[PDB]
């Protein structure tokens, strides 16, 4: 009965060009969409496609579509609508031409085996002001979602998308991507991105906006390491021991100590002793506006 209206889209207005990537829920394609919005008569979009189509997944899908349509903000990937008219089930978002933030970060890092193209940003390392631009944008999306008492349980650079002009949006809310080394399998269809998770979550399986503040800290770290795995030398086992024993990630080489300061604040053992997401953003927007000077050794 009652609910949020989700723009339905006619399958005929959706022409899949080619696969962009794959997940556990299903695949993502580049696609052309006709008469989606009056402004542009034909345009490029990302299209999520569901693998399996029972009434258990159609229930998920609907909630997901309802929730996606409610959460609309400057730093959250534009959702356009679904298409239910014949399997496969479809969700349509704006096309973000720099893909997920984790590969974008990796493509602009020193260890890059190729030099990254594009007309909107220089190959090789980014500017600090750029790094804080990225950091500030992700915080701004977290500030919104906290505002609505929404809890992201997999905040990580692999779930942010990067667009033309170095726009950074939150891209996926989990509710997806198959199985990397970031997730520890603790049971059938129960995997946790435990490296991003704070003590409260590992120890008491509690997750709050404060837990997200902790994991956003690990995202700053991802950003300032050009998308390295937290605790990459360690095992999921050894990581859990670190997190639970108060061992913290070392400041990155390319991280000013004023930024590391903000990280260290995200990583308080006591959730209530962690800075609010609003406060974290503030200090990031500020530093983005006036990047300090920093060198090496
Ligand atoms: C398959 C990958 C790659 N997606 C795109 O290149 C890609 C480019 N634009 N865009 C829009 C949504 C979208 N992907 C893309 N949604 C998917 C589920 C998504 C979201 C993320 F935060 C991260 C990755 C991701 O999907």
């Amino acid at each position: 009965g009652s609910g949020i209206r989700v723009h339905h889209i006619k399958r005929r207005d959706i022409v899949l060009k080619w696969e962009l990537g794959e997940g556990a829920f299903g695949k993502v394609f580049l696609a052309e969409c006709h008469n989606l919005l009056p402004e542009q008569d034909k345009m490029l979009v990302a299209v999520k496609a569901l693998k399996e189509a029972s009434e258990s997944a159609r229930q998920d899908f609907q909630r997901e579509a309802e929730l996606l349509t409610m959460l609309q903000h400057q730093h959250i990937v534009r959702f356009f609508g679904v298409c239910t008219e014949g399997r496969p089930l479809l969700m349509v978002f704006e096309y973000m031409r720099h893909r997920d933030l984790n590969r974008f970060l990796r493509s602009h890092g020193p260890d890059a085996k190729l030099l990254a193209g594009g007309e909107d940003v220089a190959p090789g390392p980014l500017g600090l002001g750029q790094l804080l631009a990225v950091a500030s944008q992700v915080a701004a999306g977290m500030v919104y979602l906290a505002g609505l008492h929404f809890v992201h349980r997999d905040l990580a650079t692999r779930n942010c998308l990067v667009g033309q002009g170095l726009v950074v949006k939150i891209g996926d809310f989990g509710m997806r991507d198959i199985y990397s080394t970031d997730y520890y399998r603790v049971g059938g269809r129960t995997m946790l991105p435990i490296r991003w998770m704070p003590p409260e979550s590992i120890l008491y399986r509690k997750f709050t906006t404060e837990s997200d503040v902790w994991s956003f800290g690990v995202v700053l770290w991802e950003i300032f390491t050009y998308g390295k795995q937290p605790w990459y030398q360690l095992s999921n086992t050894e990581a859990i021991d670190c997190i639970t024993q108060g061992r913290e990630l070392e400041r990155p080489r390319a991280c000013p100590p004023e930024v590391y300061a903000i990280m260290r604040g995200c990583w308080q053992r006591e959730p209530q002793q962690r800075h609010s997401i609003k406060d974290v953003h503030a200090r990031l927007q500020a530093l983005a506006q006036a990047p300090p000077v920093y060198l090496d050794v």
